[PDB]
């Protein structure tokens, strides 16, 4: 069976773990679906085909209101296609940062759902392993949470590219790092999220990946921050049970559901936590957009040169001009079909050198507008500028050498703060331009 025989692409939803996710639509029923497309090139399998197929098969049979429903699985030469239900309420944290009030009641209601889903999957012997806020989609303000990506980390080796690793270190259980992990690792990650929901700061933090992993490996954290004063003791107690180092001594998903805090809270507003979550979230999203911008730029540069050499070879009259059919055949060649023809017609609606420019810009702006937007979001004072402290944090999360970005900053900030355009120049310099 062919994926494109049944489904057509509509919109790109974004980059997710192990692959990009596309909103697709059934050619018969008009049923909208979300599809994760995994490139066999970019991702190494950890298991045999049989084990993966069987997990897929089980997943298709599983049903829980807090777990993303998987419908279908496809495989071709270079790709796996995992087709499941579309959720439209976006990521939990984005909704949370746009709230008047947030209390232990809200956090308890969130955690109940997460725990219920986790409990269900653990009963079925399935571990997430890479569980984080971005894995938590809302179904549609009271709408249920659907956990995405369950079952992937067992069959696929985690990417080494920083673009994909962004923000994972905060949430990963220590025993996962060492290779000996079980279902309790999902409890740890869930413990970290609760900690953030109640303080707006990760319990294990740092200026870069390794500093965070180092705090995680050590296992120590505190409720020292002033804002923990406005938080019940039973919540903090649950965190302690969830953030227990040894997994055998760590509370199960099921027993967490019965905990005093979950029972009781399913009352003042934690304003500081909201402010810290908003700062935290903006930072992670800006760092991420920044890395994605550099990546799209390079990919663009690569494809720009490759497409030019194709359009040059196709110019068998040597004039620099070409017709529509040539462009289509060339664009098809770059990838080596309805989606290409449509894309071509959109560009043409907007001399092959001019075509290359606009076409690539049409990728340069998915990430350019995400970048501008994340920048404006981050600049909550609307000052138009970023401080050196803020830069350090962003590049540190981006894992860009402190001395390297400082260097680049020196060439542009010849005169202690940067605007958006400077920041973007910094990034261009940081990708060989
Ligand atoms: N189904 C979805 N609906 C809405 N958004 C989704 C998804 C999915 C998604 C991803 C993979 C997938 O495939 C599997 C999921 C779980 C287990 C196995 C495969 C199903 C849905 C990701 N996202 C993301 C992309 C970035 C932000 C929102």
């Amino acid at each position: 069976a062919i994926f494109s025989d049944r489904y057509k692409g509509q919109r790109v939803l974004g980059k997710g773990s192990f692959g990009e996710v596309i909103l697709c639509k059934d050619k018969i029923t008009g049923q909208e679906c979300a599809v994760k497309v995994i490139s066999k090139r970019q991702v190494k399998q950890k298991t045999d085909k049989e084990s993966l197929l069987r997990e897929v098969q089980l997943l298709k049979q599983l049903d829980h209101p807090n777990i993303m429903k998987l419908y279908e699985f496809f495989e071709d030469k270079g790709y796996f296609y995992l087709v499941g239900e579309v959720y439209t309420g976006g990521e939990l944290f984005d909704e949370i940062i746009s709230r008047k009030r947030f209390s232990e009641v809200d956090a308890a209601r969130i955690i109940r759902q997460v725990l219920s889903g986790i409990t269900y999957m653990h009963k079925n012997k399935i571990v997430h392993r890479d569980l984080k806020p971005e894995n938590l989609l809302l179904e549609s303000k009271d709408a249920n949470i659907r956990i995405i990506d369950f079952g992937l980390s067992t069959h696929f080796e985690a990417s080494k590219k920083m673009k994909d690793k962004i923000g994972t270190a905060y949430y990963i259980a220590p025993e996962v790092l060492h290779g000996t992990y079980d279902e309790k690792c999902d409890v740890w990650s869930t413990g970290v999220i609760l900690y953030i929901l109640l303080s707006g700061c990760p319990p294990f933090n740092g200026a870069n990946e390794y500093d965070i992993l180092k705090k995680v490996e050590k296992g120590k954290y505190t409720f020292e921050l002033p804002q923990w004063k406005k938080v019940s003791e039973s919540a903090k107690d649950l965190i302690r049970k969830m953030l227990t180092y040894v997994p055998s001594m760590r509370i199960s998903a099921r027993d967490a559901l019965d905990h005093e805090w979950i029972q009781t809270y399913t009352v003042p507003s934690l304003d500081n936590a909201i402010l810290n979550i908003r700062q935290f979230q903006g930072t992670q999203k800006l760092a991420q957009a920044a890395l994605l911008y550099m990546g799209s730029k390079l990919t663009s540069q690569d494809e720009t040169k490759e497409l030019t050499a194709i359009f040059h070879k196709m110019d068998k009259n040597g004039d620099g001009q070409l017709d529509r059919a040539e462009l289509i055949e060339g664009y098809k060649e770059l990838m080596r079909a309805s989606a290409v023809e449509h894309e071509v017609d959109q560009v043409l609606d907007a001399e092959y050198s001019e075509f290359v420019t606009v076409a690539m810009d049409r990728k340069t702006l998915l990430s350019r507008e995400r970048l501008e937007r994340a920048f404006r979001m981050f600049d909550s004072d609307n000052s138009g500028k970023i401080s050196s402290t803020e830069l350090a944090t962003i590049f540190g999360v981006s894992d860009v050498d402190s001395e390297t970005w400082k260097s680049v900053l020196s060439e542009v900030d010849k005169n202690g703060e940067v605007d958006f355009d400077e920041f973007q120049q910094m990034l261009l310099k940081l990708c060989g331009n």
